């Protein structure tokens, strides 16, 4: 007859570290870190995306002639460009503060296109000749499709004076050009005036330009170059046009609802018709973790990114007719901490559910605490600077490096002490329990050392049933262990 | 006879929370988050700041005829602005650089104005006939105070050539303008030439402006517009200006030195004759703890933001013929730790005075470092970026946003952890009493198990406290226990 | 006739704070903060520095007459340049996006000067006029040595027309200028044009100017100005020049290759002739530990800058023949951390327990090993390059650099707090097991005195009392002797 104190155990090989020590087997663990993803591009609260496949923002605005597929797109969370567009602009050119039109034009509530000038409204001015072989269509010249390129008629160019009243009750996006010439020869084949200008005209902007007639290098087989505007019309103002050659005129205009923002995103995946919260280059997460290491670039409420390829939080045992001291009991399967109880009627183990639900509640205390203690917003990531700003860039750099180590190293640590704060806390537990059933059973047994107690005299299994319970009668054996020892 | 340990217990019901456990109750408690706003504007360090009330800083500097009475005020820490002005730019135009300009005119030493080209030095052009009906005064048409326009006299406008020495031992700011016209007809009704330009040269600065016609939206009644510039003069250098038409004349400079950096606050609260050290757009906080969580704009030394509602730390006990484990004595005041002593004399209570001072000096200790290893820096946080700068706000919004998480995150953790090694820190000392006790007792008594020793022989007031005090024969009672054992 | 238990003690006089204490003594502690460098000026992984002494990037590129120091330097790393530079730009003007061509002017992978447009190349214009006084040389006027100046010719100034076409395999570095006029007479007596323009077009490149007359300040005793721009052409590009006057036409060009990316450093430091790894204005560092609180700008892999003086860990012991619960200072035991002094009538000596001293030390060596361990560090070039109409965007540097400083002091200081109060504990918890184990072993044979010792009442000699260290005792063997002494 004796009875022992001591800890479950079981097959489990999963290690984890702490401060002082290394590759330390335990019963049970758990992992705080998101490695995996869908790897598709899926929807934003519901909200498809804008793909723009092979093409580009600038040329999906003012009408590319290859690049006519996407006209039919209400609304858009975000939009997917492509690192190397193909059809960009088929007449060599740029257009005026790119950048922040895109930024402007990632996030958009509501699109329209509709037509402000018809092709009717030019009689003096010819229409019908402003093509180019630099943009072929079905293999004939032709042209951007939202511009017309207006030319000399009857060798005559009379100035060009109109004006637009806005009447809709949303704002306006318009977009218009001037072409460069190559010589003196081809400006007076083209539009018979030496000398030109273009003045536009609003409630904000006033613009004055004049063409740069010089030699250039050969870009897609022409020397010429078209640089375009834009602006923005509010509800009620007008906009007015004055120009005497060189002159490319608008016909659509957009009508735009702003009501958000976002960036662009660079990725080849595919569509994938989902609904997700956080989305990446590579696929979507869903994980309700507090840290990730897929992709640095991410739109929407994501966890934080870091560098570590594992954290694992040890919430078990350490793995290993004895006592505590030697190891943890295999037989016994329910509970975490109990009794092995062993005398002539017979043997089996005991567990002790009132320290183990403790125990249990404790540490998915601690787990649900660190994993909800962390506070999330929306955000967007992307690179939008070109190559003049090279400055600012670095500075976006160094901000994103300098929190990615920040976290890093905070998570590390943190997760390197809690798991020795677990540990002593279990080896704190079982000591409870075992001075616990001590100082009340005195002087009836002798304690061998080994965490188990050799009653003196006879403990019936309704008397250790009451020890377990914690009521015991001393002086009922009292007698019976005095004539006992020796 | 039987000497018990306890600790101490009140009607206290604040409550804290651990990382195992969630607002379990404590008889004292601190906080550590400050939530408390004056409502008012307050001086910054002794300086007064700048209020335009319903102007702007254009509308101040240029002389708006509705707006300025005088200067005042030579110097200023930071500017007050109302979020919608009401008097800016009575004529319609722009200024060049106003963002720059707002933030170099944040925090300025000695503002003085002076005149430096009085109205005699035109003898040859018309200078009282540049008013206007768009800037009325007292129902008359009136214009700039700080500038000069000049008109053509006897149909005639000569070419205009003068320069300034900078005599004085500061700093000049100098601003200029020019106008544009609607039409031809106009220009030369308003000038003879029809063909204008205007140079301005410095040791450092080269301009050439040429007027802009053309057909803009009537704004305020008028079509036409003026741009303004600026420019800081050094202390001996020279300024000359060149034009025949469309030039606006500076009749006044103003004196700058400057020494520091600041921002502009966008605010509608009142001032309030006060003196501060940190600054919100809401009212005025001075404390010393290491959060707060009232706004996120602030200027001075103040302290981090965080998200968090409640932030609390623990500084007592665990509040709930007794033991240590029954929980706390409501009728033993003065101390922490203490024995209850209960003789044939009487029954009273008694406290260690040494591990009380020691408990409350390391509490004391650790609240302190805490709020004082927290290291405070001068800040001027706010909006400086205008509509074609969106990329930078939002870079500036990660920034702050990253900021806040961080500190949001690592303060709920750090509470958290440092309230559970609090809670359990007195639980050591007091079993250390307890077992100092027995080890002084050794087996003269009987433990009840319960946390008190039943006394064999009879331990008067001189004995008991030699026991607290540490001073316990067994010898002279031993005989007395064993015959008393049986 | 007893034992007793203890801890080693020494003479050392470090002095550690925690969380609760102050001024607390300790046997041995660990600093984990740099605070020392050479001083010097030295290679970054084996490439040397670029020194420009006292002159300015512009000025070395456009060839400054005081500049002759022509030393080529086909790799460098990281430029150096004076606080205030003398000879910067000898003629006043100004360079176009002169912040931009500085930053791309970092760490460059090749370089080299060639010839594109010998001064043969026009028959029709002067090009021995082009000096001033204001570019003196050995006391007599000249002008920069990578551009020519035209003048006229012959009372006559023929229109300009000319093209380069790129066939080297490297991408090129060009330079022009524009010259500005004082009045119409010197723009007659220099050029006969009344009005002029310069138009130059590459593939990606178009513009055109147009000079500026007006009176302007006396600089240098010079009232013109200069204005210069800069360009990259393509291995496979060309570029076109077109005009009549005002033109200041580029003679050599530098063939650049670029990888990588670095900044400026401003310091006026001596080279050192070094292969170091992290670089300071005021030395160079070589350590491992992870903070420092040397200088904020640095260059190259460094720890991290805080602003607390002393960071340091404590390893050792509570500093101060009885012990274990009283004033532990066994000075005789210097050969471990925990053990025990004997006392018989054979004689007495200080043993010491081999485990639980390895585990001690083996446990704070791990945590002091990952603590220092467990820095991520990555390459980062801090400087400071923004002009003086770029304020708001050094304004939010600044805030970068001070929240990420602060944040750093605060979180060391508190973790080198909390640990050392964790480890102040290890120690003792260790102690109180030792002397449990020393319990329940001899059970009643002894008697605890309680100030840490144990008094056998039977006789045990050497032998036993090795045993009982090797936690092996016969209790029954000296169990009636303790019945026969207990009176
Ligand atoms: C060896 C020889 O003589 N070869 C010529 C060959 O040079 C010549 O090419 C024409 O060259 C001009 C440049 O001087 C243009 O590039 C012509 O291109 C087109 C185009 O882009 O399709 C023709 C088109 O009709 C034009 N459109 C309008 C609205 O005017 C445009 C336009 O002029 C330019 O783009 C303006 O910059 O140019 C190109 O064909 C050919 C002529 O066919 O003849 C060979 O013999
Ligand atoms: C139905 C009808 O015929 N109504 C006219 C009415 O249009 C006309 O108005 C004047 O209109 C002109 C535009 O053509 C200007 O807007 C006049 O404005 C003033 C002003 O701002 O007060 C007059 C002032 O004297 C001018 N100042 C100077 C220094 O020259 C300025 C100046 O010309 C402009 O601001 C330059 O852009 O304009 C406005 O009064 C009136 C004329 O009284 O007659 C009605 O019959
Ligand atoms: C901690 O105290 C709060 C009381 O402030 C408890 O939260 C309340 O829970 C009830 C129902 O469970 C809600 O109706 C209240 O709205 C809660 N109060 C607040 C302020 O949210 C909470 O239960 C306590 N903690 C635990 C573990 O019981
Ligand atoms: C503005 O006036 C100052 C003072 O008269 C001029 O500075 C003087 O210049 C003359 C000749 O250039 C020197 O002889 C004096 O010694 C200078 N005086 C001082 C105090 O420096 C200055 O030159 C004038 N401005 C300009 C543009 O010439
Ligand atoms: C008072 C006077 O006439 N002085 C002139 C000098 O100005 C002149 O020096 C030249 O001046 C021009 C500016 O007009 C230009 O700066 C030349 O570079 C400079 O050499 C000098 C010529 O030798 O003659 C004096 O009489
Ligand atoms: C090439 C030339 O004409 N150089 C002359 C210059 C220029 O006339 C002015 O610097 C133009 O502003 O002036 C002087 C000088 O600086 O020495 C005399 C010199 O002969
Ligand atoms: C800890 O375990 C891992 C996994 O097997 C192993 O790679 C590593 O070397 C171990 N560490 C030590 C110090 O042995
Ligand atoms: C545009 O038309 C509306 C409708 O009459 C009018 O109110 C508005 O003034 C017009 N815009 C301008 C600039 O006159
Ligand atoms: C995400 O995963 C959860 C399980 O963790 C699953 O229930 C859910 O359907 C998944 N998808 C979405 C959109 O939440
Ligand atoms: C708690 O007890 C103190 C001690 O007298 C008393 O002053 C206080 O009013 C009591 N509080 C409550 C809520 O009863
Ligand atoms: C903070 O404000 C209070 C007024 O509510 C004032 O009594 C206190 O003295 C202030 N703090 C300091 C340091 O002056
Ligand atoms: C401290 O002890 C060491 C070890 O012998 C000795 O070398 C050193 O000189 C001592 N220091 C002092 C100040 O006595
Ligand atoms: C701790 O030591 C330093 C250095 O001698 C001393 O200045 C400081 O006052 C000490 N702390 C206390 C509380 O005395
Ligand atoms: C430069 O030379 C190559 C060599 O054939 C030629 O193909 C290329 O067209 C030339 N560049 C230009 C702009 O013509
Ligand atoms: C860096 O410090 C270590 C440690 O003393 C030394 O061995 C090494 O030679 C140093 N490196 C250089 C380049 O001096």
């Amino acid at each position: 007859d004796q009875i022992c104190i001591g800890y479950h155990a079981n097959n489990s090989t999963e290690q984890v570290d702490t401060i002082m020590e290394k590759n330390v087997t335990v019963t049970h663990a758990q992992d705080i870190l998101e490695k995996t993803h869908n790897g598709k591009l899926c929807d934003l609260n519901g909200v498809k995306p804008l793909i723009l496949k092979d093409c580009s923002v600038a040329g999906w605005l003012l009408g590319n002639p290859m690049c006519d597929e996407f006209i039919r797109v209400p609304e858009w969370s975000y939009i997917v460009e492509r690192a190397n567009p193909a059809n960009d602009l088929c007449y060599p050119g740029s257009l005026n503060d790119y950048e922040e039109l895109k930024h402007m034009l990632s996030r958009i509530n509501h699109f329209e296109k509709i037509q402000i000038i018809p092709k009717s409204s030019w009689p003096n001015h010819e229409t019908s000749l402003g093509v180019s072989a630099a943009c072929p269509y079905q293999g004939a010249p032709s042209f951007f499709r939202n511009v017309v390129w207006l030319i000399k008629k009857n060798d005559a160019y009379p100035t060009i004076k109109i004006s637009y009243n806005n009447t809709n009750r949303e704002d306006l996006l318009i977009l218009w050009g001037i072409h460069h010439s190559n010589n003196a020869e081809e400006q007076t084949n083209l539009y018979k005036n030496p000398i030109t200008y273009i003045s536009v005209g609003t409630s904000t902007l006033n613009q004055r330009l004049a063409p740069k007639i010089a030699t250039r290098s050969q870009v897609n087989g022409q020397r010429g170059r078209m640089d375009f505007f834009w602006t923005i019309l509010k509800p009620d103002d007008a906009i007015h046009f004055e120009s005497n050659g060189n002159f490319i005129a608008p016909e659509y205009a957009y009508k735009i609802v702003k009501k958000g923002d976002s960036t662009i995103m660079k990725s080849g995946v595919e569509y994938g018709h989902c609904n997700t919260k956080c989305q990446t280059p590579v696929g979507a997460i869903n994980s309700s973790m507090p840290f990730h290491n897929i992709h640095p670039l991410t739109i929407g409420e994501c966890p934080k990114y870091v560098k570590s390829n594992k954290l694992v939080l040890a919430t078990g045992l350490r793995n290993s007719i004895a006592g505590f001291i030697e190891g943890g009991w295999q037989g016994m399967v329910d509970g975490w901490y109990g009794y092995h109880h062993s005398n002539e009627q017979g043997s089996g183990y005991a567990a002790d559910k009132e320290s183990t639900q403790k125990a249990i509640d404790g540490v998915t205390n601690k787990v649900n605490s660190i994993i909800d203690k962390m506070n999330t917003q929306f955000e967007a990531v992307g690179r939008e600077f070109n190559n003049l700003e090279r400055r600012i860039e670095n500075l976006n750099k160094k901000m994103e490096d300098g929190f990615l180590d920040v976290w890093t190293y905070n998570a590390e640590l943190l997760v390197l002490m809690e798991n020795e704060r677990t540990l002593d806390f279990h080896d704190s537990n079982v000591k409870n329990l075992y001075d616990k059933v001590r100082l009340q059973l005195r002087d009836n047994a002798k304690e061998l050392g080994n965490g188990c107690f050799e009653f003196y005299h006879k403990c019936d299994n309704e008397c250790m049933e009451s020890v377990r319970n914690g009521t015991y009668d001393y002086p009922q054996y009292s007698e019976e262990a005095r004539l006992k020892r020796e």
